[PDB]
């Protein structure tokens, strides 16, 4: 648009002492002149001027970018045989990277960190464009690192409220895949063992799922459609298992603290997208494949072992908030899960929340927290 | 006592001989038993029962006393009163202020005051003897208790099925043991161990009448409950006896001594086992308090067991959908007062 324009007016003329970055500025108005051009011209002044980390050069710039990002101006490789080499240089992930780097730690300005979180929502999460692999799950980190490292409260808000939206997001677009898929089968119808011994139990091979590029997809033969299908799937995926994984580890006796505070968002987490997206998790048609035979997987069987890993560290905690949230966990696992899940399921009633009801010394409202579990089982399926 | 003589040879042949030696006396008594009428057979039944009350029968002519007083029951057809009498007469045999009889003796009088409770028509007497049992079975326990007390001051994978094949104590013809009669270690031990096998006894034949597979006052149901009932009142009322790290009986093998807990181990888990699941509710909560004696008191002796009975069927019933509110909430209130304890 033109956004563009009064966003190279002020780079150009807040551009100081740095010479090069008012040439570049000006090569890009006067490109567009030509009433737009190659993506690279205008992105040159927009990347450079991120690096001054000053304002308001940085956070302009970033405004550009995030909107450029999401009116799908910069685009990703491709690996189609019929590209004839007028393309336009694939840009996105260098975007969202340039994004990414304005974020230095505690001493980045506020401002900055706060654009940087508006940037990356308005890349990952728009009407127009999705965006999966690699610039997906760094921009997901990247508004996570902020929340935990900011010095700033508001900013560690907003960055919270933000992670969640994001999350919140890539499970329900699997849902709708899903929902479509579904769809699809009744339509072709109608025509017609211990705590420890947990801890080395991962049945599904994901070694290297985390690699692989960014892709692109906008908004018809059944073998697209599954690919997309994965595509989508394993966003899912690798969100669910990094917070899994965050959650994992181990604190001595702190609650603003980034260990705990980092603990608690991943717990958290983990128990929204389980309570607001069960069936993501529960449907038989959920299928990721396997990275050593590439044979398709139940998307249950295939997170298990990080959802019991994640309950095997933090069931039992001595700390009340931490305790309530595996509670609540253990329960959509119990209400939800109770076939696929059944031997664990009797691991951690015997060795964690039996023992805690046996034990003398334990605090009196857990024991209750708990048995108050079972009485919800009772009066529900 | 001489009036019970005077109220047929054999009658005037004792109040000959009394111008006194036992089978003189206990020849005529016992064959009036056999006339199965009033007065006879209450007013012999009465004095032989007074006669055990004291000891003049004797540490074998206990048992044959008690034999005789026993087979005086023949179902329900039997008088009401008789079946009264012969209870408050076993009552006083086995209960009275200077003779403890042991073994087969106490066995067999207890054995019967049972049947009468499962076989009499009548209300009155199917109570008192339920009574009568209890206090009989309660005593024996509570004697335990007191050897103990005495002893103490003279020294100062695994699931359901599994269990029934799983017994450590050999107790293979250990039988009911000879009758003996109470009004230097190795006496001290033929006594404490006196009192011992007698409980082991009494508690054994209960988890057995249990045990059974299967109307709410039909004589099974009845057999299940008051069986259930009398295991968790001993629990409850005697548990130290249980738990006591002395408290040992000796096996039939080797005569190696065993831990009282470790012995009955077997029995107690059989009716667990046997009963646990009932769908009928009176048996399902009998057994629930039973389960929350052996969680409270046998955490350590009875770990594996307590697992597989929490796995297989109590969290089993939790998990079923169509299964009863009332039984899930029972065990959940368990649970909870293994909270607040």
């Amino acid at each position: 648009l033109k956004f563009v324009v009064s966003s190279l007016d002020i780079i150009a003329a807040q551009a100081g002492r740095n010479k090069q970055l008012a040439e570049l500025a000006e090569k890009a108005l006067a490109a567009i002149k030509e009433n737009l051009p190659d993506p690279e011209v205008v992105f040159a002044p927009l990347q450079l001027a991120t690096k001054s980390g000053t304002i308001p050069l940085t956070t302009t710039a970033l405004d550009c970018i995030g909107k450029l990002i999401s009116y799908s101006y910069f685009s990703a490789p491709s690996s189609s045989a019929t590209q004839d080499g007028t393309e336009q240089t694939p840009l996105i992930e260098r975007a969202i990277d340039t994004i990414c780097d304005c974020f230095q730690g505690e001493t980045t300005l506020v401002e900055i960190q706060l654009q940087i979180v508006k940037s990356l929502l308005a890349a990952v999460l728009n009407d127009k464009i999705i965006v999966h692999g690699a610039g997906l799950l760094k921009a997901v980190r990247q508004v996570y690192n902020i929340f935990l490292l900011s010095r700033s409260t508001a900013n560690q808000q907003v960055a919270q409220g933000t992670l969640t939206q994001m999350v919140g997001t890539v499970f329900e677009r699997v849902k709708t895949r899903l929902h479509m898929k579904e769809a699809r089968a009744n339509l072709g119808r109608l025509k017609a063992l211990t705590l420890k011994d947990l801890e080395h139990r991962k049945s599904f091979d994901d070694s290297h799922m985390g690699d692989g590029p960014t892709m692109v997809s906008q908004v018809e033969t059944p073998e697209s459609l599954d690919a997309e299908d994965e595509a989508y799937i394993r966003d899912a995926y690798l969100v669910f298992r990094s917070f899994c994984n965050l959650s994992t580890k181990i604190l001595p006796p702190d609650l603003r603290g980034q260990p705990m505070r980092s603990k608690l968002i991943s717990l958290h987490l983990i128990h929204t997208l389980l309570n607001n997206h069960i069936t993501v998790f529960t449907s038989p048609l959920c299928t990721i494949r396997n990275t050593k035979n590439n044979e398709p997987t139940n998307f249950l069987q295939a997170i298990k072992y990080y959802l019991c890993l994640s309950i095997t560290r933090n069931g039992a905690s001595s700390v009340d908030r931490v305790f309530d949230i595996c509670c609540e966990i253990f329960w959509l696992m119990l209400k939800y899960m109770r076939s696929s899940f059944k031997n664990e399921i009797e691991v951690f009633l015997n060795e964690i929340y039996l023992a805690l009801l046996a034990r003398r010394n334990a605090p009196l409202s857990q024991k209750l927290t708990f048995v108050g579990i079972l009485k919800r089982l009772c009066e529900d399926p």
